[PDB]
């Protein structure tokens, strides 16, 4: 299985790990893990952070052919659970650094943000232009390794992140977000940061 496989303590996560659209993975909806974790499932959300890490170090980067990333779910690795990392880094070195396991949104602004960039997936070779409509603010909670739960207030670009991969684990791809008329629209109460 792709989790046995992911979690050797040799396995190097690489971009031959991730799945790509049309693969059916990407459109289920994740199931919820159960407490307390596996062994194997701690270690996932280890290797999943490592990756990102990875993927923002220019040499290693470089080295193991990565594409960078700020954010990671299980589902892009062929594993339909619901364990999501993210690493976001400051302008310490990162405004947000977690491994949340059933992470789930329980309350959201009215307010909705995009990235002026857009957004780019690991699972989409190919660029996808167009505000990716989302929350502006969340409140989100998720279990970290110890089954221990946390409630957190997001916003900007963290929130903007979080909520990128918890869609992956509801089957929910960016441009599913995009104004497919007019991509760059601006509705009222839209913010776009950067
Ligand atoms: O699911 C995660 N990935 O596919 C990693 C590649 N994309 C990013 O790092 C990324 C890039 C821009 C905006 C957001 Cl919100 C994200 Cl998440
Ligand atoms: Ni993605």
């Amino acid at each position: 299985s792709a989790i046995e496989r992911i979690t050797k303590a040799a396995h190097l996560i690489d971009m031959n790990d991730i799945i790509r659209e049309g693969n059916p993975t990407l459109r289920t909806v994740a199931e919820e893990v159960t407490f307390p974790l596996s062994d194997q499932e701690i270690i996932l959300g280890e290797k999943m952070m490592q990756f990102l890490k990875h993927s923002q170090d220019p040499v290693m980067a470089e080295k193991m052919g990565l594409r960078g990333g700020v954010g990671l779910a299980a589902p892009q690795l062929d594993i339909s659970k619901r364990i999501i990392a993210v690493l976001v880094p400051n302008i310490e070195a990162y405004d947000l650094e977690a491994i949340m396991y059933n992470p789930k949104i329980v309350s959201h602004s009215v307010q909705d943000a995009a990235l002026g960039e857009g957004e780019g997936c690991l699972s989409v070779d190919r660029n996808v232009p167009g505000y990716v409509v989302r929350h502006a603010r969340v409140t989100v909670d998720y279990f970290d390794k110890d089954g221990e739960k946390h409630r957190i207030k997001l916003k900007g670009y963290n929130s903007i992140v979080v909520q990128h991969e918890i869609d992956h684990i509801n089957g929910i791809m960016f441009y599913d977000r995009i104004n497919e008329k007019d991509p760059f629209a601006v509705k009222d109460g839209l913010l776009i940061l950067e």
